[PDB]
């Protein structure tokens, strides 16, 4: 799998910050992601300074990028990270924690990274996808027919900002709204470890 | 196992119980997990002692909320408030941890500190470190240079626990290690199972 730049969603103490298991989530992301990864592109909005000053002695190639409109949601800050990125990149959000047996078979993904077999998140809370012929036909937290849960992580295509452009006029611009509109294929990556903190 | 009370220390913006990781709160993880081995739990609880049981009441657990005000006390003092809620063996846990259904399955068999030789998630550099001597807790800190095994947070303490722990009533500052190092705790292992701690500094 060749080096491509990773976005981290971390716009809207921060939740990057917040430390599992002695060690802050952005920086077990990043300390994973690292080997597969020429640049990160940190989309953060309030926290942007407080990030970028632990960030700073960290050893990692990174950009902050800021927005002022936290409230637009995590697909305004994919649609903010557009002249950051061409080509191949990678798509996760800073208030997930994943192992690096999880990141070793998601960065060698496509699309929406779907989990078939959750063992560590509550199903019912989850946000879940229903799959048509590899793709994304349904998303969302309160699917009452699916097959995976989306795990956060996305190896995209400069593709999407065709799709993500379309709702670019509206109030908030959910992630998942992006997803479904591209109807994005879908990998699995099942049953390791991973977890969102809320 | 037999049936016995748990204490879950939850004592010094949202408290980091209720803080949801996968989906679930963090104390309501811990709880759901011991249900089948607890009688009745013994929440530790300071300032948010009511948003706790606010949170509880609706949950279907037998719980009770005992409230102290001295956070800064640290969580040695929240096991001395606990004392007259309890009687023998009984388990003891942080309200800040993780833990796997595999992890609680082995823990609750075990006797004295739960202690990892194999921490898999955990960062060791940080953790709260244990050297071990002859089956027993001879030194305990985040800062040791010599040890063997990390601090789970997890405990199945008796009675007697509570004449070492007196011996500190009158300090500033009561940490849960001095005790456990003042007892000279047995060590039970749990090796590589998932289990860790949320915090900020």
């Amino acid at each position: 799998i060749k080096l491509m730049k990773a976005v981290i969603l971390a716009a809207g103490v921060p939740k990057p910050l917040v430390r599992v298991g002695g060690c802050e989530i952005i920086l077990r992301t990043m300390k994973l992601l690292s080997p597969h990864v020429s640049e990160f592109i940190i989309v953060a909005s309030r926290y942007a300074d407080d990030i970028d000053a632990f960030l700073k002695d960290k050893g990692f190639n990174y950009k902050i990028v800021r927005h002022d409109r936290p409230e637009k949601g995590n697909g305004y800050s994919l649609l903010v990270a557009k002249n950051h990125v061409e080509d191949r990149f990678i798509l996760t959000m800073g208030d997930h924690v994943y192992s690096q047996q999880f990141i070793e078979k998601a960065v060698r993904g496509e699309g929406v990274i779907a989990d078939r077999e959750p063992r560590f998140v509550d199903i019912g809370e989850a946000t879940k996808i229903r799959v048509e012929d590899g793709r994304v036909a349904k998303i969302g937290k309160d699917l009452r027919e699916f097959d995976c849960v989306d795990t956060g992580f996305f190896v995209l295509d400069d593709s999407i900002f065709e799709h993500a452009e379309k709702l670019r006029d509206r109030e908030e611009i959910p992630l998942s709204e992006i997803v479904k509109l591209a109807r994005l294929p879908v990998t699995y990556v099942d049953g390791e470890l991973w977890m969102d903190v809320d």
